[PDB]
């Protein structure tokens, strides 16, 4: 279970920045026993040059094991793929990264998912 805070700046000034679209600063938080065991931050490579990018960084967020993605992208665009992926989507109403961390440990924020193995209806 890894919690990833979109934007979140790089220190303690960018409180969630604003929205999640091309934020070249996705903070990664590998929580283990309710105690952040690793707090790092990865910046985007060329968010202002490649063709059709920004929300494409999501594919990479899933390759990092980020089972949690708290962001505030404007529209179901990002939440659309994160859903077809199978990861836990999260919404960032707006508050701060420091508080967001302890906020995920209490399941305060909201999350959305999309299971594909429900209602067992086998033919036989």
């Amino acid at each position: 279970m890894k919690i990833a805070i979109a934007s979140s700046g790089t220190d303690l000034g960018s409180e969630v920045s604003r929205f999640f679209g091309r934020a070249p600063y996705f903070m990664i938080v590998e929580m283990k026993k309710g105690n952040i065991e690793s707090s790092e931050v990865i910046e985007n490579p060329s968010a202002s040059a490649s063709g059709g990018a920004g929300i494409r960084t999501a594919q990479i967020i899933a390759n990092n094991g980020v089972k949690a993605v708290i962001a505030s992208s404007p529209g179901p665009n990002a939440f659309e793929v994160l859903n077809e992926l199978g990861i836990k989507i999260y919404r960032a109403t707006g508050t701060s990264v420091e508080e967001n961390l302890k906020l995920f440990t209490e399941g305060n924020l909201e999350e959305i998912r999309s299971p594909g193995s429900g209602r067992g209806r086998r033919r036989r």
